[PDB]
């Protein structure tokens, strides 16, 4: 809801353990059951190029900043009713501004 920058080197660990088995950052980095996630801010909800998405997604239109995505990460599944995924959320406000800062650099 209210982002602050925090740590990357720590938001790295936690995008390895909580993320990357379902998501990779890098251009032209593949999609694993959820979509590849490099352009991800400043563009809207649903639109990784050859990923396919629930109409739940690509419906919410959401263009993807800092705040909606620490409100989104808590708990997908409130922000997007109908999302499907295996991932209950990051409950943790400063495991979200710590994945946060890492992720705008990662996915840039
Ligand atoms: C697999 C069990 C997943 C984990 C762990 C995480 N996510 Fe995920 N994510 C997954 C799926 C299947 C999808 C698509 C869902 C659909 O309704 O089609 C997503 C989607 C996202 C998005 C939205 C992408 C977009 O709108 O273009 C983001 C921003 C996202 N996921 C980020 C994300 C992060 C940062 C994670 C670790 C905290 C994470 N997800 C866990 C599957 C899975």
């Amino acid at each position: 809801a209210e982002f602050k920058a925090g740590s990357a080197k720590k938001g790295a660990t936690l995008f390895k353990t909580r993320c990357l088995q379902c998501h990779t950052v890098e251009k032209g980095g593949p999609h694993k059951v959820g979509p590849n996630l490099h352009g991800i801010f400043g563009r809207h909800s649903g639109q990784a190029e050859g990923y396919s998405y629930t109409d739940a997604n690509i419906k919410k239109n959401v263009l993807w900043d800092e705040n909606n995505m620490s409100e989104y990460l808590t708990n997908p599944k409130k922000y997007i009713p109908g999302t499907k995924m295996a991932f209950g959320g990051l409950k943790k406000e400063k495991d979200r501004n710590d994945l946060i800062t890492y992720l705008k650099k990662a996915t840039e």
